């Protein structure tokens, strides 16, 4: 894609609420893509993705930048917690990053093959008409090999117009041009000074940014030009704290700022798809018509800080549990409330909320 | 290749700046295996690769110096971090990685033979149902001029590529090409094996020493791609060896690695060198990145000289991450110039010292924040 | 080879220099495997090999004596360090034993297809002619499943003169009448009283000694009248702290003296190719000439000498590092030094050793 | 095989010296083998082996016993250690790797019956090029004369013995036949089980015997060549027993040995028959070996005497390994000779007791040095 | 089979001694298999076999009955340690299960078809007629491999006859119906106050008995209604210290007694082939006759009770080794002494045994 960094901007605030920072951060890295291709030969190997490394803590839209952003670019791409390497290979994530390429490919392969998928009597009826056991790393590979043994009109049309041959080289090409991994919560392999083991997984994800090989059952991948996004809240350790090889790796950084009240409000309504306008649309289907007042969306919000400033802070994911503690009641009269048009104002927010708030005890197994 | 000691050297001033001594010994490495060919048949075996041990502080350019004598050579190449062999992983694996980086090297490289060939003969496929056959007929130039113009149809002349490509390439020639290209080309870069030298943690490290010794010393491993022989290849090995000394490796391995080299650190001079001096250097990435959204900068030779001092501090400051630095310093001050580099189009923005000192100042000044940011 | 045990040790000291006794033990062993095929049916299955404990610090020549011994009497031949088990399979020795004695055989048997690979008008143009993804266990497998996959002038002819059934039936027996192992380094799993897995070790090998079949793609293989040679210094423990099973097993004790620094001043020069004539031979495809004087031998001798008796004794092997860091002027000017004789004499080694030899901190790094 | 116990001891007797009832308990084992085959249907169901448990200190001949007595049956074999076990490997694989023996063991025996017939038909093939067929003809036995007396050609009378003998092998019958091998004769020795006898290490080590009680309970493994029952494989357990004693181990396996028996310890007399009893007693080894050089050694009682004197005392002097030691003590000896015998060939050597004290006594005297050497 | 709880104990009666409690807790959950058949579509899914836990003493018969009771149904059967999964995965009980289930009802579709593999002349001559290297998880696997590769009159007729789809489907109804396991030492895997571990294979186990699903190469087995009995001393632990879902799933309990010496004496005696009957037979092959006297059957009980008194009690275990102790120096002479009458009495066991019983240093070897 073309669009310059602030028409990718633009669009992340669609969804994302505030962030700026890391908004102008990811159209950057996005936009200088564009920019290499446009470079000569030698160029074009020389630059590296600007890998980006974000900052702050949980819950406050660090993955849904990095998901909005390989959305926006149609990329390939895939979430991985660095903790699980602590204990499965790390050239999984290229694998696991071709699976999804694939599959992406070849759903978009469909839909150009959808809409190919006369006589006076021809035109009426038209109109009319309208076993292999393995241990659990080579499961898949005994999958192949099954599927080898079965191979020793939608489906036969669809089969007949695709080029598995073009959609297996094409998905690689993705991946090697416009690939995008987040690896969530860095910071918890950085040495605590298990050091040898954290940072032993920071050396293990090094060939991955500095340019290597990784081979896959789809073809063969290499990960020069993948870009990268590193989370991590780093309230214990800090990124001087990663190994030297990788700070290099990661040139551009950035720090999310926590959510306000303010945002917790923009969050329930402004984005596109918000979780109240799922809810409306959701009690629409069962013939409801529910609205928010603009002070019940404002004490919702009020709610959710009380419980994290009351024991945990997990950010935004707290108008999640919030939002349906307070509609349980709706969502299961729903049924026998059609046609009917139900108001959520400040008073049906304090009814259903305050009582629960206000004990903290509660609050952390309901909310 | 053929190239002399003094013509590797010179190349690799191209990229890597300073370091003459490390560049001088990697320079023999390679220069032993071009005599080693114009040996006679016995020499040819008993004569083995000159493996050298980098040594100095991090982001100095050592493996930096390995990439591009590899790049130089054309020669497979990996860089394997010693202690992920301390958890667990088969040592083994190294040549097998580095046989599917042949792999997926002499393939691209025979894609690019291929390239040429390929479509001469997908138009002489293409234009067998325009003009079939009963000098080049003249309605065979006709439908060729229009083919090359431009116009299933268009998709079929991607098929013949691949079956010709096929057709032309020769796998048993490819497949053991890679497997040719690593034993007689092969490299290897042992990223900080000071950190396995010497209780109990000096059995597993210094099991990690025994585990690789084979690979030294000759032996063979089994791939899926075939059946590979170490006895010939380079080995580069790297290690800060701060906390330990080569004395420390166990004496088998101490005999395998007959060059040693001493690599300085790197001066603020050096830095204003990397900046510009290299080909493809940072600073002019960032130059035709910008002239791609119509933008031309130009950095000042005191604003270059304020980078190089910027990134200095922090080094000393924290953490001393060699030039690595540069990287996370210079796009930290083009990041506003990068955002805005689509509305700028048609502009001539000049980086002089001010512009670096507005930038970069503030950030350097508090340490706090400089190991977050920067 | 019906060589006698004089004529071995002749062709040993073509290569190691003083060791006798070493040299008389291995040659002991290796012709009682011709004295064995003479003995009747009976005898030669009650006979077993006698097996030789090598003893002595390193870079000595314990290594060498066995590799110029296997490569003496064309057998096949492999190195293996018994720490490496102390986290592999031990069966796997006689694997790659195999795979060694498989190419060995091989390339031998392409030198006989070699050599196989008229008119007037005949004789004047002949003159004028002049993907499967699998953890690493299984890597193997999978190459195997490949190459069947794959299957369902110089090559074609050696191809079809080559009898494949043949190749792979004659390493079997080269290894079951033939073979020799080479255990580096026995002296670190016996007990230092990690004593159980030390000692798990000595249990895991047992069976390779005392007769047992391993099974590998290229047939079933016994281990019966294989020739083992252990070595270690034993400084730490001792030979009788290896467990009683083992001891009996090697019946054939050898310690190695410490070099001399006149067997440094012999190794360098006596030796066919003596590290000192590869490098007259690869200054000589420069066109530059070297020559040692007895003075230059003798002080590059005492330099490896006072390395080894200043920190870390590393045997004969102090002497490439030496060697190289004298030459290493040499070998990079060698282009444009064509057609120049070079002496190395006493005074040149001085030049570029005694500094360095000197500073006994350098001294553990560039030497 | 029908041979009665007496016959078995007897046939044990040519090999192990003394240790009488060792072979008195194995012999009993053996031979209700034939006893339970004479039995009906339901019987031999209900009977199980009488398994073995060896007691004694080591090097006394406790895997010999099992070792000869295998061989006796000409039954598959096996010694495993059951400490291999407590770090890991499956306790599955002593079935499979007994199998694998088996299968080695019934093919080289196969191959016995094929290498005679097999050049019968071979020779009938070969003829066939030589005289085309259109009582054997005068020319089929003037040429089959010359094959005989010797001669691609020689190349394919190797050939045929493949075919021949593959097609005379039955493969179902063959790998099949292991199989029954396994499960009708098989014999597995358990060495240094008293090492996994009873807080941490008493859950591993009786984890072990917990693992091995389905092979001795009766169970069925899968393995690549068939499906193996082991309800009728003989097993023999050895240990020292001077940490532990058998009643330390799991109730469940003591009742499955049956039979236990301790074995003494060797004396200097013993070694003294050892050296020149068994048949094929490493005195005649060597005897035989300098034999093949032209050299005649012979041994003096009085020399003989000495040599086991001299294994005694350091067996007493340092650590006692069993009659293993008569092995480093004899070549040590004969060293000396086994160099030289090339050049003393057509001369007859006598050891005597003043020749055994000249090579040995030097050595035996110096404890610090019998570490090593001995 | 349709035989009545009474009718199971008093087979089992033919085998056991004693241990009543025991033989009607099997006899109640092998009739409600019976029972649960001839109910309605819905119970028979509600419906879930009465596991048992066994508790007693080793060598009380615990597992015998749990042997007998699947013979007598002629049911697939296994015994598994349940601390072998203190270290295989848990699934491979079901698996060995249908493999043993497989055996069964092949061998027993022989037996259909073995009975089934005229002129003068005819009936006079019929007158005179009367290589894949892997892990060893994956071991079984390659053994299917090869076996596809190399598919890529008794046995002729037998195969002919047989119908291999039946016995792989057979075996699966006949473990999904009829299956029985036995757990031994399920003691072990409780708590003690290793305890997460130990826990750990209980929750392991859970699905299992909970009712799921395991894959099989022979085909997909559903764990619902197979009937498990578990067994353990429960003298550390007790039942109580299971983990609650297990617990539940195990609604019957028993205790066994320990035995007495009169058991002994009946245990050598009443059972159908009872150990002093083997021995007879034995010795009748060799042409002697042995006869146990009453008073020496008792000092044989008598004895084995002895040394479960003074060192360890094994239980009936013991009779096992005390009878071969004393038969041992006729069963070496049987051969000598064909046609001879030899007989126990009591003082033929007080004179081979009760030296040995009275040195318990010496019993805790040879008995
Ligand atoms: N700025 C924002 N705008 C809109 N929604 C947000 C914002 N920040 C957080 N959210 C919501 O909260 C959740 C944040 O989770 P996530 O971004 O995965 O955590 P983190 O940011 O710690 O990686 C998302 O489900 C998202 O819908
Ligand atoms: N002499 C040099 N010339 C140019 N660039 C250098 C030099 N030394 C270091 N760099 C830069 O700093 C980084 C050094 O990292 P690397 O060489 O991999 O570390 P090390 O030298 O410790 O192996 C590289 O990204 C390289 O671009
Ligand atoms: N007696 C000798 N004669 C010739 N070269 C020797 C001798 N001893 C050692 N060397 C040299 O030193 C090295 C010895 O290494 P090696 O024999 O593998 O060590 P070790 O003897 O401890 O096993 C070899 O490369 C060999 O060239
Ligand atoms: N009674 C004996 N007769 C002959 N040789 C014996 C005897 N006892 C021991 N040996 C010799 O000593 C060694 C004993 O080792 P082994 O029997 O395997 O040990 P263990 O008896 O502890 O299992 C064998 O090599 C054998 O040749
Ligand atoms: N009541 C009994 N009747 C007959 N034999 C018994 C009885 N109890 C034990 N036995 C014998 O003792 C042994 C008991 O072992 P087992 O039942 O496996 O131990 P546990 O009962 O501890 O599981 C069996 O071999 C069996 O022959």
């Amino acid at each position: 894609s073309e669009m310059t960094p602030r028409e990718i901007v633009s669009e992340l605030d669609k969804h994302i609420i505030g962030q700026d920072n890391a908004k102008r951060s990811v159209a950057i890295a996005l936009r200088n893509r564009w920019r290499r291709m446009q470079l000569n030969e030698e160029l074009r190997h020389e630059v590296t993705p600007k890998n980006i490394l974000m900052i702050g803590p949980t819950g406050v839209g660090k993955t849904e930048i990095a998901r909005r952003l390989a959305k926006l670019a149609n990329a390939p791409f895939i979430k991985v917690e660095a903790t699980k390497f602590t204990e499965k290979e790390v050239d999984s994530i290229i694998r696991d990053l071709t699976d999804a390429a694939v599959k992406m490919v070849r759903v978009q392969a469909i839909e150009k093959n959808r809409y190919r998928a006369p006589s006076a009597a021809r035109q009426a009826f038209r109109k009319k008409l309208r076993e292999i056991m393995a241990p659990p790393g080579m499961e898949e590979m005994t999958s192949q090999l099954q599927s080898m043994f079965q191979n020793l009109l939608i489906e036969e049309e669809a089969a007949k117009l695709v080029n598995p041959e073009e959609l297996k080289q094409d998905a690689i090409d993705a991946v090697e041009q416009h690939g995008i991994v987040f690896i969530d919560q860095i910071d918890k392999i950085c040495k605590r000074g298990p050091d040898v083991s954290r940072e032993g997984v920071q050396r293990d994800l090094l060939p991955l940014v500095e340019g290597c090989t990784v081979s896959t059952k789809h073809g063969m991948v290499k990960t020069d030009h993948i870009l990268f996004i590193a989370s991590g809240a780093f309230q214990i350790a800090k990124p001087s704290d990663l190994i030297p090889e990788l700070q290099g790796r990661l040139p551009i950084r950035v720090e999310l700022q926590a959510l306000t009240t303010s945002d917790f409000e923009r969050i329930l309504t402004e984005p596109n798809a918000s979780i109240t306008v799922q809810y409306k649309a959701l009690m629409a289907t069962e013939g409801v018509n529910i609205e928010f007042t603009d002070s019940g969306i404002k004490r919702i919000a009020e709610a959710a800080w009380q419980v994290n400033e009351s024991t945990e802070n997990i950010g935004a994911r707290r108008l999640h549990t919030v939002l349906e503690r307070l509609m349980e009641e709706i969502s299961y009269d729903a049924s026998d409330l059609s046609g009917q048009n139900i108001t959520i104002d400040a008073d049906y927010v304090s009814k259903h909320l305050d009582a629960l708030v206000a004990d903290e005890d509660l609050s952390r197994f309901i909310l």
